[PDB]
């Protein structure tokens, strides 16, 4: 529990990227100079704190634990305004470090900025909510930078690491316990262009040196490594680090390349091997292209004191040599076998010389084949190889086993073999084996023609398969001698980590057919080594290289799957209740990242079926789909960008069910329960005899029209039951993109709207019949959609029968992921071979409507142990991104069994909150009629094509509706639909977001990859305006800025019009009665003519008498207390009525929130003098209220009294009224004592009391008396209200009081106005009963109260309330 300081300032210094110290007086230097960045120094800034060799530019790491509250003193240095941000933390509204219109007052605005030479100190107070969970590393890793400018602090430094940690779990030092060694690591992004002294300049750097220059990590041998991985950058880039011939644990999950975004952090294990220097990278392309590279050196210590563990077993069972002859050939290949082309390249040539059209691409790769003996003299090996094109040989290798490999290359340029997270365990060492690896342990002897030699490999226990992993792992293997340029050539291969014991090089399991290799290739063969014998000798062209293309850069590149174009890949077949193994890898230099989806099938990943995989570069990823809906489907790539977007493969299923035929053909296998072991051609017959879909299904039956009902039937075979009838339509509406932020909310980009931001866009919109003649209006839990579609919910194993009726002027259809569906309830239309009753679902005609039946079962629900609902998405599909563009587009919900109420389908149990961090390119969009347009300047200039409109819900700032309680769990759904090389970042303000599920992992940000609906719950920190954004800075400067809003934990306080507050002219009606005046009805109780009456109630509508309350100020309203008015054996209530709210007194809303109706008619008061109180679900903000009756009993009658808290700001009982503020605590200077009334003591004084009331009183009424509050810390008070005292048989009260406040006790610093050194005078009260509320222009933060009664009425009287919140 001990408090942790730290010193830090941000100074200047003279970088130069280069790893040199100190070596020489002159320098030659990649363009930059004079960074600004801060580090730390001693207790009270007496000299720097010496520097670690390897942290350049990094700031030094303010670790803690939970329970530690940590004060930084920043003194600024450097000349230019600045401050400190943290990520993960519950930081107040004092040191938040951000500046934005919070509504704050100028006592909290010192934080955001510090002018340079003046100190101020940041204090964040670390409690158990964000902090470490079980199955969660011991320390947590995040990034703290300055926020007063996102994009120019962090590209001229300003970086530091922040590790929180558990408890008992840190050293003094900072230091884990359990870890020998923990390394702190940065691959950022510096730009010196965006930076303080704009140089033009690039460079790709970890830590702060370039070109993988930064000084080499010296570990000893076998040692427990814990490294945090930082990555930052000022625009959206992508970090794939890998750390070569080792193996790391990052979320139970032992990868060997982990994957970074922008504004990210990780934490890992490593365990280090004996000996030998290796080399850690970056799987990106354009990062490889650099250098981004950082050397890690493990040296023999002698005085390590190695344990000499020997964790092995060693013993003949379970492991086998299992030799692998893959010796390298070069062929020529075919990139699309237009022609049947089969079995690989055994003929080689058969050519016409042409890169189109027939056999002749000549496209001439070098792939790696297999043989079976020592000469290599026959080739030997021809399995049926057909669908698996350039690719090297499977290698499937077992725990704890060994193996061999060897080549002889047949080519002419000498290659190599990297096995790429197969030396993944420490590989063998080694003395001249290493072949001039350059100091890397690269095994790399570049094998000249004509020339063989042997790599060992092997695999001790310790291993990549882990408990909640896969069956295999994917890990592919290339060359090394020149990636780019070998990865575009043949050099290309994939092998698996088999945890499974029983393959003994046959086979994983025959009863899961094996669909091994589905690799995404991207061959750029314009960066092909061949190119000057291949593209210039057969063409009937002169000799060019001809690199500079119209089109051959785009015309030779050729993305493939397996080495084969997807156009010409014949589909595939597995039969029922049969599981097929994946193993997907990205591997051509796309540099961009790739998602793929399966139509109608779902995996199974970790524990969740995720339905969308992504895929990052040089990255092997494994899932096993089962089959289970009969027809045929597609696996296709989602980012569906104009380049490289036709990657499909067509994929059957079908009842296997004659099983008596012995004849399965042997590869594409129908596979038998029995394990025997101890294009074209290909999804046809002679494969068990497959019963036709489109004739033979049980699900739907053909011969009569198809009717939702008969297809519901079968679905509901259990006694799940429980159909949901959605009524949808499609609708064309004028959309605001920045109308909430126009001049007022927060900050816009957008000055002065040049454009009217009202494009026209075709949006989803819910009905209630089946006529579309009614619509159901949009009421305030849905008022944060926007441009979202209804919620479409429904339980587990639910059917949910949705009619759609297109009202729109183009066809459009609706899919849905995750459910099950027959192909007769779909929206995509690809070449299915589907009948025509089959293909009306796939576009649904304007002023036609169809009824879509998906059925919800095992597959779409949540975890077993995890969140109670999951999301997923359904948009148009006629044309994927111009329909989910042009705002078709909404969210499907599906949850756990007894959650959503029957009649309204709404989870009670927390809010949810649905977020599509996605951005709108309108040029995409149809409606996109450009009229006198090209006046734009530059291509980045207007906001059709420089900036997309990065919105939240389809606004750009101030997304509205964003209301939860503080101490409250909310479940987000945060989704992104399709999308390209955008990956978001999503961070909360003062908010910390929890994964749940099987593992429950706390995160501080979420990297929202493309294509994933991941589900989070979070629990808000402290009341306040606090801002929601994506973490990367060049996206959040012009968009993504919701100043989202968290309400008090106790916003039950009176209103106002029972103690009076409210003022007497401050209330209006519609109608009167007759001495019912509205004046009346606002009292709660008391008086001869107590409420409002009216003569009659309507009939065709309410249209009755309304009452309206003002406010003169916005404030959170959250319930109503009603009650009747009954006199003289007469009784008179309201008992339906409803309630609308508005901001002035124009655009009156009414409130629905929760309700099955068209508006929410709440339930009244059933009989007098009975006070019924009613709850607003979601609390409303507005200035005027407006509540009208609908039915009441005899003439209506009515009294109300308000609830609520005061908006953007702490306003809550700090005591004074419960039992918070001890007697002990507060007193005064003198009471007065008489026999008959006892003691009229202090702290008594409280806001309602009675009896013997004891509000305050004075033994010498005179100027110089006070009542003092004693709150035991500092505190900030916002507001006090008085309310004098009893009668008494008199009149006792104050006129006019006077504050003054000290921290000390000592020093009473008087509260006053900016005019002179003079008490301000604050007004009394007149009502020995009401309340009079006096507000603090600057709030009194601070912990002792002084308030001196300065004019009095009568003896000096006081029962004082004080509101606000804790500081910290
Ligand atoms: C790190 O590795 C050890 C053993 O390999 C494991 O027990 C632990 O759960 C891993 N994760 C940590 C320490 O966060
Ligand atoms: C060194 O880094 C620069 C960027 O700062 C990069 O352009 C250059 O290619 C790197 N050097 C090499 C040899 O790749
Ligand atoms: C659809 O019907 C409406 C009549 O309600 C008609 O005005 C419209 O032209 C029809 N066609 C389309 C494409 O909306
Ligand atoms: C929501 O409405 C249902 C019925 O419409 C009701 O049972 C439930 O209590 C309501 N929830 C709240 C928080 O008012």
């Amino acid at each position: 529990a001990q408090l942790r300081q730290f010193y830090v300032a941000a100074q200047g210094i003279s970088w130069s990227y280069r790893p040199e110290p100190t070596n020489s007086s002159l320098n030659l230097s990649v363009t930059s100079f004079k960074k600004i960045v801060y580090r730390e120094y001693e207790p009270y800034f007496k000299k720097e704190k010496p520097q670690s060799t390897i942290s350049g530019l990094l700031g030094p790491t303010l670790y803690a634990e939970v329970g530690d509250i940590i004060k930084v003193h920043f003194k600024n240095k450097a000349d230019k305004p600045l401050s400190i941000h943290p990520q993960g933390i519950r930081y107040s509204k004092l040191s938040e470090g951000a500046s934005y219109l919070d509504h704050t007052f100028p006592a909290e605005k010192m934080d955001d900025a510090v002018a340079p030479g003046r100190e101020y100190t940041y204090e964040w107070s670390i409690s158990e909510d964000s902090g470490p969970t079980h199955d969660d590393p011991p320390c947590l890793t995040h990034i703290y930078y300055s926020h007063e400018n996102l994009i120019e602090d962090f590209n001229s430094g300003l970086i530091g690491p922040l590790l929180i940690c558990k408890k008992g779990t840190l050293t003094e030092g900072g230091t884990q316990k359990t870890f020998d060694k923990q390394i702190v690591l940065l691959f950022a992004v510096f730009d010196e262009s965006k930076s303080w002294s704009q140089s033009s300049s690039l460079m790709y750097t970890v830590n702060g040196y370039v070109n993988g220059t930064m000084p080499d990590i010296t570990v000893c041998a076998h040692d427990h490594i814990s490294w945090h991985l930082l990555g930052m950058s000022s625009g959206p880039e992508l970090f794939s680090i890998h750390f070569n011939g080792q193996v790391l644990e990052q979320n139970h999950h032992k990868v060997s390349a982990i994957t970074l975004v922008s504004a990210t952090s990780t934490t890992a294990n490593m365990t280090v091997g004996p000996e030998g220097k290796w080399i850690i990278s970056s799987l990106t392309p354009k990062h490889l292209q650099a250098g981004m590279q950082a050397y890690i050196d493990i040296k023999n210590c002698p005085k390590k004191t190695r344990n000499l563990k020997k964790i092995t077993r060693e013993q003949r069972r379970h492991m086998k040599r299992w030799e692998y002859f893959i010796a390298a050939e070069e062929v020529i290949w075919d990139y699309a076998p237009v022609i049947p082309a089969n079995m690989d390249k055994k003929y080689r040539s058969q050519h016409l010389d042409n890169f189109s059209n027939q056999i002749g691409k000549h496209y001439k790769k070098v792939m790696y084949t297999q043989y079976e003996d020592e000469s290599f003299t026959k080739h030997t090996v021809n399995p049926n190889m057909k669908e698996d094109g350039i690719l090297g040989p499977i290698i499937r290798a077992q725990v704890r086993d060994t193996l061999k490999i060897v080549f002889k290359n047949m080519a002419s340029r000498p290659y190599s073999i990297y096995p790429h997270g197969v030396t993944f365990s420490p590989y063998e060492d080694e003395v001249n084996s290493s072949f001039t690896s350059g100091r890397n342990n690269t095994m790399i002897r570049a094998v000249q023609p004509g020339e063989t030699y042997t790599y060992k490999w092997n695999i001790l226990e310790f291993d990549e398969p882990t408990e909640n992993d896969a069956q295999c792992l994917t890990r592919p293997y290339y060359s090394d001698v020149d990636i780019m340029r070998d990865i575009a050539s043949g050099l290309i291969g994939l092998l698996l980590i088999c945890k499974s014991r029983s393959l003994d090089r046959r086979g994983i399991q025959r009863a899961a057919d094996i669909e091994q290799q589905a690799v995404f290739a991207v061959f750029d063969e314009n960066k092909s080594w061949y190119l000057e014998d291949n593209i210039n000798k057969f063409c009937e062209n002169p000799d060019e290289v001809k690199r500079d293309d119209p089109k051959f850069y785009e015309s030779n590149i050729m993305s493939t799957i397996n080495g084969y174009v997807p156009e010409s890949i014949t589909t595939l077949g597995f039969c029922f209740d049969d599981t097929v193994q994946w193993h997907f890898c990205s591997v051509g230099t796309q540099n961009e990242i790739l998602t793929i989806h399966f139509t109608g099938h779902s995996f199974i990943y970790g524990k969740r079926h995720e339905d969308t995989l992504t895929l990052f570069p040089m990255r092997g990823e494994s899932v096993t789909v089962t089959m289970d809906n009969v027809g045929t489907w597609m696996l296709t790539s989602m980012n569906s960008s104009p380049r490289s977007k036709k990657l499909r493969l067509k994929f059957r299923d079908v009842k296997c069910i004659p099983d008596d035929d012995e004849d399965s053909y042997e590869i594409f296998e129908p596979p038998e329960s029995t394990v025997m072991a101890t294009e074209d051609d290909y999804a046809e017959i002679d494969y068990v005899p497959y019963d036709d879909p489109y004739k033979t299904d049980v699900r739907t039956n053909i011969n009569s029209s198809r009717d939702p009902d008969n297809i519901a039937a079968w679905y509901l075979r259990s006694n799940n039951g429980n159909r949901r009838n959605y009524y949808i339509a499609a609708e064309e509406i004028s959309w605001d993109y920045s109308e909430f932020v126009q001049r007022e909310t927060d900050i816009e980009d957008s000055d002065d709207i040049p454009e009217d931001t009202t494009y026209k866009k075709v949006v989803f919109r819910k009905y209630l019949d089946s006529t579309f003649t009614k619509r159901d209006p949009r009421g305030e839990y849905e008022e944060h959609l926007g441009i979202l579609g209804p919620i479409i919910r429904a339980e587990v194993d639910d059917v949910i029968q949705v009619r759609f009726k297109n009202l729109a002027s183009r066809p459009y259809s609706l899919h849905a992921h995750g459910l099950s569906y027959e192909k007769s309830s779909e929206g995509k239309t690809y070449e299915d071979d589907s009948p025509e009753w089959f293909k009306e679902d796939n576009a649904v005609q304007p002023n036609s409507s169809y009824t879509y039946v998906w059925h919800a079962t095992e597959r779409s629900g949540p975890e077993s142990p995890g969140s109670a609902c999951r999301a997923w998405a359904y948009y148009s599909a006629v044309n994927p991104e111009k329909d989910i563009h042009s705002g078709l587009i909404g969210p499907l919900l599906i949850c756990q069994k007894g959650i959503l109420h029957k009649d309204s389908n709404m989870p009670m149990d927390m809010r949810e909150f649905v977020l599509l961090f996605m951005t709108f390119d309108e040029k995409k969009s149809w409606y996109y009629e450009k009229k006198s347009r090209s006046s734009w300047r530059l291509t980045s200039s207007e906001m059709k094509k420089s900036h997309e409109f990065h919105a939240i819900n389809g606004m750009i700032y101030s997304l509205p509706g964003l209301k939860m309680y503080e101490q409250e769990w909310v479940r987000l759904h945060l989704l992104n639909i399709g999308g390209s090389q955008d990956i978001h970042v999503v961070h909360f303000h003062g908010q910390t977001l929890l994964e749940n599920g099987n593992k429950q992992h706390q995160l501080g940000v979420w990297p929202l990859l493309p294509g994933s609906f991941k589900t989070l719950e979070m629990k808000a920190s402290k009341p306040g305006w606090w801002l929601l954004n994506t973490e990367v800075g060049e996206n959040q400067r012009a968009g993504m800025q919701t100043p989202f809003l968290i309400m008090d934990r106790d916003c039950r306080m009176p209103m106002g019009l029972s103690t009076g507050i409210i003022s007497d002219s401050q209330i209006k009606a519609s109608e009167f009665l007759g001495y019912w005046e509205p004046r009346l009805a606002r009292l709660n109780n008391g008086g001869s003519y107590n409420a409002w009456s009216v003569e009659k109630l309507a009939a065709e509508f309410a249209s009755k008498p309304w009452i309206q309350v003002d406010m003169q100020k916005e404030v959170i309203i959250t319930g109503i207390q009603t009650q009747g008015a009954k006199h003289y054996l007469k009784s008179c209530y309201t008992t339906e009525f409803y309630v609308a709210y508005s901001s002035n007194q124009i655009n009156w809303q009414i409130f629905k929130g929760n309700s099955t109706r068209n508006v929410m008619y709440f339930n009244g008061n059933s009989d007098a003098s009975t006070i019924k109180e009613n709850q607003f679900d979601p609390p409303i903000v507005a200035r005027y209220i407006r509540i009208s009756p609908t039915r009441a009993y005899n003439r209506p009658t009515l009294r109300l009294e308000l609830q609520g808290c005061e908006v953007n700001g702490c306003s809550t009982p700090l005591g004074m009224e419960n039992g918070k503020i001890e007697n002990k605590q507060i007193t005064a200077s003198s009471f007065k004592k008489s026999w008959w009334g006892d003691y009229w003591e202090p702290f008594r004084a409280r806001l309602n009391a009675q009896g013997r009331v004891n509000a305050w009183q004075a033994k010498a009424n005179n100027n110089k008396q006070w009542l003092e509050i004693d709150l035991l810390k500092i505190k900030k008070i916002t507001a006090i209200i008085t309310q004098g005292c009893k009668s008494l048989s008199s009149e006792m009260y104050v006129k006019s009081y006077t504050i003054h406040y000290s921290e000390q006790g000592v020093e009473w610093k008087p509260y006053r106005l900016k005019s002179s050194m003079v008490d301000k005078i604050f007004e009394g009260n007149t009502n020995t009963k009401g309340h009079v509320k006096n507000f603090f222009n600057p709030p009194i933060i601070s912990r002792f109260i002084r308030v001196i009664p300065k004019t009095w009425n009568q003896s000096i009287a006081l029962r004082l309330e004080l509101f606000g919140c804790d500081i910290y």
